[PDB]
């Protein structure tokens, strides 16, 4: 019967209620309860390289994945619901930031995440980013090389650790008719040491080598 | 008192729907939703050959049906139909896949709800998307394409469809810098490595050239 | 100390109207609302022939009248009108049909409600819209038009009219880059193959040229 | 231990005062013909950033001083441990709807939107703004320069509800940017009255007239 | 077995809850309760120098630091937690403003502060700022000199004592491939009085000498 649809809605509603409007929520990672965030970029386009200001504009998808015990559930208690979509405001998200942007990142996609019964969150914002990049050599065979680091703004490696599944930037969705073609693009986790601080900070360094098509 | 009874019936209905009964948490695998999508292309504003971006203005017609929004007009003084702010209901997360700037909304964010639980939502939008306008200065013109789909829902939660593969050009701006040779909107089913579920988009293909 | 009671009188009035009473949920077929619309054209700021976009600054006068906003001044210390945030009341969704960028509001979003139930709301706006400015550098000038109308209501709900078909030019900026040769605002009735209901818009037609 | 004991008492008093003003008393409904308000307006001109002769728009940067007084914001400092004034977000109080009448773009606020309220009920509010307004800069490349003007007034209130006032007709140029592309020859702010056919009430504005030339 | 982690989260929720729900929140600095705010700059890039409007665009990190008794806790009472991060909207923050910006500041970093057990708040927004600056001489060896002041918009020196750790601007992460190189950058505390009024107003003057790069 079509009543099974009404039972599906009630089960989701109760699940969300149990995880948000009842269970003690998430204050962010701690030194004793650290969090690993998996990061990966899908480079869609180099829109603009500005040699009068040394800014380059990228469009990319930033894939983020982390896992919380306070988001786990048994699907058997909720009509075998295995995953659900929720607004990215309802849950805690990591403060992953580009370290050398020259204006605020523009969000191209709806700020919605996917939560899975094991406590997995997948969040993949499409973004347009202006960052510090000298495009000298872009009109040559060798091309120009630029880099931008992404990491937490406020957490050290003892609270947020970063990892990549791979060192290769996903280029399978690169705009085939861009003004610029990619010679190579890598994403490398770096354990970074600052003079201020005994504890290391983790970033992912995005190195893009490119030239005019 | 004729007016006052029709206003009270509307406020009662909106209450029953939006102060009860109880909520709507989006589509699921067991409770999937059909969103029908259609485009009315008004203008190609700008084709920047220095960055390969093209700016479109269009209306995006979205229609879907929720049982939680159904009512019997007989219970509410023959109200078959009402207007509501789009912030007050669930709407689908239909997104352009290759935009270069956040989409800019041109129209009031208001939807119409019919007693059959059907929702009609038609935002007007300006979109910048990835498009190489090479050839636009010629008789063959340039061809550009952009896909629209849910960002987060798969084909098992939202079934995207169209009523036609023909973009509505009946209000394309007659004095645009660009004339439309053709504009089509096509449903495609796509799979990604990570994931068993299908993902559905509508591909909008526009062929265009500079107006004489 | 009437100054103290003057405040409590207005406080009580706003309470009685916004609380106490059944809410006004907008117009319906059962209860159509006449909305009067008129433009005061202040400046043609910019005419872009690369994109066929023209930028206007104008005041958009909106006027309508409601039973649920009427009161007797004697009951409220001789108060005959009050100011209120436009966010606190229903306002009409009058939209440019061919803008190219979201309209930018230049004035505080505040309306004036009078005891006879009439609302005055006059947003100052900057609008980019579809206009071919060819011939602006000549004596005959260029001619462009843009239609304003409700996005979601038909003529059965919003009975849209103008008080005059002449655009107010009494404060068009005397040192503008462009001079106005004429500006008219004309109500039109249109029909669509979806809908039995008539649809109404106001067509702002501006003829203009480079000042010399 | 009268260290952070005085400090605790002073913090508690401040929070007691704000609570007594913004919770124990009904929300201020704005001025009326029987309870009218006088807003005192003065400008501090900081910079003429740009003069665009292809659109006839000029961009100004200035501080707009606004001051007014309300009985509902008065208090006795003795009942609140000698507190004479406090700072508050502009959003937590009523502020007048003073608007430029010939802007071509929405004003951009450069400063934090915070006001200062004094025990006599007076409020000081000084937002820094960038403004694009209608201005023909022909003459800017001359000795007498170019002259432009922009009126400021309430958008929805007549002079019977919000009266507008200046302390002086001289614009404050003591903070004008000395390396600006444009130098100021004069800047005045003059109160004006008129009537409209709609209404019997006087309508008031302050006309900011600026005379300027290219600095060389 | 090991869910002393449960727990670790419980301790932090309890702490934030104790500081934000069970104790009176700070109402801001006052005459009788003045605050010391320490301000410091890390210059990242001079993006753009516009000679037709006399505007220059800077990207910098603005270090802000202050200390409240009401944000102190005993780490022993909360499972040894010595610090936590929290949205900047949750706490009071200083209204430090550039005095000569020509566009509203743009924040580039998430608005999150770090609070330590002694009542310390560290808050470091990355910002892009357009300000008033005549870049004449930027194409020469001497370079051009520009300056911009930062201070409280609404508080006098009787409520906020503005301070620096040092007069040298941090250049250790200045973008090496910038269009402009830095010759010098100083941050100086200034006390000003206005004929208007008896209270002093404190600011930090950022003075940057810079020129076009020749790399
Ligand atoms: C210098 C610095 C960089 C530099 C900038 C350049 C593009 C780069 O690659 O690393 C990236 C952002 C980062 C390094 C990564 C962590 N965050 C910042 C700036 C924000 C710092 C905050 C909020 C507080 O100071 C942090 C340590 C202070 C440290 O000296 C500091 C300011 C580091 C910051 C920890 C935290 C308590
Ligand atoms: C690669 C990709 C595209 C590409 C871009 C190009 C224009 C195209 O045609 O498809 C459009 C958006 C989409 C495909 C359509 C659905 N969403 C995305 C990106 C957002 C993805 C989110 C939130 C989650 O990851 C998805 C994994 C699928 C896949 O690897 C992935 C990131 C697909 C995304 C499932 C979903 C739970
Ligand atoms: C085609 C159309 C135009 C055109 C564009 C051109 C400048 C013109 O003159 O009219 C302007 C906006 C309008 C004109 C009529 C009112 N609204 C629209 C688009 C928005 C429509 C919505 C939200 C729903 O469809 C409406 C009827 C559908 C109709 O075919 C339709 C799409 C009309 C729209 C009613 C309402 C339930
Ligand atoms: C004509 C006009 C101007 C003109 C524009 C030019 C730069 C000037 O100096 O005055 C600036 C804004 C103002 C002048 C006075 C303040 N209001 C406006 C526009 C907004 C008006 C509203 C909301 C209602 O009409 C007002 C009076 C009607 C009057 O004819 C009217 C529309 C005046 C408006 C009062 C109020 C009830
Ligand atoms: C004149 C002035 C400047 C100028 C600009 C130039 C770069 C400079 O060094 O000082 C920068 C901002 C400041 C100086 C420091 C305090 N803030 C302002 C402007 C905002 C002032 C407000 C909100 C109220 O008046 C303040 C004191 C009045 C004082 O005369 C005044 C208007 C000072 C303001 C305190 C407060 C109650």
């Amino acid at each position: 019967d079509d009543d099974d649809k009404l039972h599906s809605q009630a089960n989701l509603m109760r699940l969300k209620s149990d995880l948000f409007n009842r269970s003690p929520m998430y204050p962010g990672p701690t030194k004793d309860d650290p969090l690993t965030v998996t990061l990966g970029f899908t480079l869609q386009d180099i829109v603009k390289a500005d040699s009068s200001t040394n800014e380059v504009d990228l469009v990319y998808y930033e894939q983020q994945r982390w896992k919380l015990n306070s988001l786990m559930w048994d699907p058997n208690e909720y009509g075998n619901i295995t995953d659900f979509r929720t607004s990215a405001a309802d849950i805690w998200t990591p403060d992953i930031t580009a370290y050398s942007s020259t204006r605020p990142v523009q969000v191209l996609s709806p700020q919605i995440a996917v939560v899975t019964h094991d406590g997995s969150v997948m969040f993949i914002p499409a973004q347009r980013l202006s960052f510090m990049c000298d495009p000298t050599g872009v009109d040559s065979e060798e091309g120009a090389t630029c880099a931008v680091k992404f990491g937490s703004w406020v957490y050290s490696g003892f609270e947020i650790d970063l990892k990549t599944d791979t060192d290769q930037v996903d280029l399978s969705s690169y705009y085939a008719s861009s003004k610029y073609e990619i010679l190579s693009a890598t994403q490398t986790r770096q354990v970074q040491h600052y003079s201020c601080c005994p504890e290391p900070y983790i970033d992912v360094n995005l190195v893009v080598k490119f030239r005019e098509r």
